């Protein structure tokens, strides 16, 4: 009816309001929402600031979800932190919930906990990973 | 359609969060957000009111602390939007009633140099009165 | 569930306000939105596009003063989508389509040097064709 057509209009608009956030640090890949505040933090920083905005720091888990978070890293030109560490048992990498890593894209030779203190991982302009020490400061990317 | 409205706040909450960061905060149904560049009291208002809000009224301890965290995260005093201008000594509100809460810094306000009508809050979440004329962060509330 | 629905606009209509500011202006349904920095053509049209929209493309005096706003929050001249790359001299919308509304500066356009093939608006909103490897703000519309 009446209200069938309110919510009709609303998704409309929505969608069009969906689009003008995501520009220009956002990237959408299926339900995820990948969003970088533009500077760059050491990672239990850029955790922080991930986490009290209601979200987590960038989880990719796919080669889709990976090339989506990847265009956020050329058009900043910022190498980014992922939500992945090994600090609990070392040369493994898990998520936050605490699983083994479903999905990764190390560049060649990593991972390799360089200096035996490498517990973080980033992401390069070109998708790879990289361990690398959580000191260092890199691009802040959130997901939602 | 009983599944879409369900669809669409789930969505929506989503879009919600990603949108305060990093440069928002929500507190209750108010949401501070900052423009990460400084201005003048009169631009700063001006630019507030034609976003469709005002410039930051916290009434509360919970509000003042959220706002805080937006001038923390620019290292940048902000402007609210409280001013002793039409009665000296007593600051109001857009709508004129009387301050509900204040959190000034010690000795504030001082009406320094007896020109100071506007109210800015520092790193601390403390109040100072200043003058208008003055170059601070702009954050609204919508 | 009407009142549920209901609260749904109002949430989003808080929501719209917080998006436009400060980057943001909306004129009727269309949205102008900045990235706040400065791009040659080829790479702001880029942008614009892999967002979901494309550059901005004013069709009247109205949005053309909106797209106007941003422009003057930044300082910088903007690029529009509009270019006479086909047929010189005649310049049209990313749809082909002639332009419906123009607002040249004195003397534009005028293809300075036979090679002036974009367009930028000024702060003051008026147009000018200019070499489209030059660095101009990036204004998308949505
Ligand atoms: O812009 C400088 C300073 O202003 C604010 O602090 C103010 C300052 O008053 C100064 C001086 O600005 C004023 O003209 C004379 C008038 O006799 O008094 C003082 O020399 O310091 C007082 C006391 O600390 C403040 O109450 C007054 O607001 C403030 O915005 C500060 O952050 C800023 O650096
Ligand atoms: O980046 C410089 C200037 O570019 C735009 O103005 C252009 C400018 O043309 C130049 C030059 O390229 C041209 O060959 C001679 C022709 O006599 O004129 C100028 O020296 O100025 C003309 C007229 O004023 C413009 O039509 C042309 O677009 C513009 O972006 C401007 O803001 C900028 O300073
Ligand atoms: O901060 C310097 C350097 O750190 C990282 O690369 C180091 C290490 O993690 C790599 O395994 C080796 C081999 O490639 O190189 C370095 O020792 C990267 O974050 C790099 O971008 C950065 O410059
Ligand atoms: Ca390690
Ligand atoms: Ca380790
Ligand atoms: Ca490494
Ligand atoms: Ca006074
Ligand atoms: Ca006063
Ligand atoms: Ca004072
Ligand atoms: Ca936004
Ligand atoms: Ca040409
Ligand atoms: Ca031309
Ligand atoms: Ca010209």
């Amino acid at each position: 009816e009446a209200l069938q057509g309110q919510v009709q209009h609303l998704q409309a608009a929505f969608s069009q309001y969906k689009k003008v956030e995501l520009f220009p640090n956002g990237q959408s890949v299926g339900e995820k929402i990948f969003k970088t505040a533009g500077f760059v933090k050491p990672f239990t920083e850029a955790q922080l600031l991930c986490t009290q905005a209601g979200g987590q720091l960038a989880s990719p888990r796919s080669a889709a979800e990976n090339a989506a978070l990847q265009q956020l890293v050329v058009a900043k030109n910022e190498a980014a932190f992922l939500s992945m560490t090994d600090s609990k048992t070392e040369g493994k990498f898990t998520y936050p919930t605490g699983e083994s890593l479903v999905y990764s894209n190390w560049a060649p030779g990593e991972p390799n906990d360089a200096g035996g203190s490498e517990d973080c991982v980033e992401i390069f302009t070109n998708g790879k990973w990289n361990d690398v020490a959580c000191g260092e400061k890199r691009l802040v990317v959130c997901e939602f």
